[PDB]
């Protein structure tokens, strides 16, 4: 029951791969509904051509600021800064999607993969999904990040939507 989606990544505009994810609706579903609404973009607006602005290796891969292309921006679907839903989901290991925010309570669009477990963030940041299919896009994507986060090529999330 819980949906998949698929980012297509490209690299400086050539095709890198695809990772998909589940979506933990089934524990989130606020905000799994969020993500998957700003992957399939049926709202009119998300994802897709937006880019991973952050890249720390061994640390996280982060997107989603699809307004602002930089950190600064994004925004949830509901009109406003959505509330963090609950920090049942842990931080265990690669692979975990996890809501970035600005502090209790702000989520909008921005979100990051976890390349390594990060229990520091436990009760801080909300966990939604895991990487299904493509961590190695992941791995291969986080190559491109620095020490700082400043990406040495544009990663960008050429198309995207819901699988299955």
């Amino acid at each position: 029951v819980n949906p998949t989606v698929f980012f297509d990544i490209a690299v400086d505009g050539e095709p890198l791969g695809r990772v998909s994810f589940e979506l933990f609706a089934d524990k989130v579903p606020k905000t799994a509904e969020n993500f998957r609404a700003l992957s399939t973009g049926e709202k009119g607006f998300g994802y897709k051509g937006s880019c991973f602005h952050r890249i720390i290796p061994g640390f996280m891969c982060q997107g989603g600021d699809f307004t602002r292309h930089n950190g600064t921006g994004g925004k949830s679907i509901y009109g406003e800064k959505f509330e963090d839903e609950n920090f049942i989901l842990k931080h265990t290991g690669p692979g975990i999607l996890s809501m970035a925010n600005a502090g209790p309570n702000t989520n909008g669009s921005q979100f990051f993969i976890c390349t390594a477990k990060t229990e520091w963030l436990d009760g801080k940041h909300v966990v939604f999904g895991k990487v299904k299919e493509g961590m190695n896009i992941v791995e291969a994507m986080e190559r491109f990040g620095s020490r700082n986060g400043k990406t040495s090529k544009k990663i960008t999330i050429a198309d995207c939507g819901q699988l299955e």
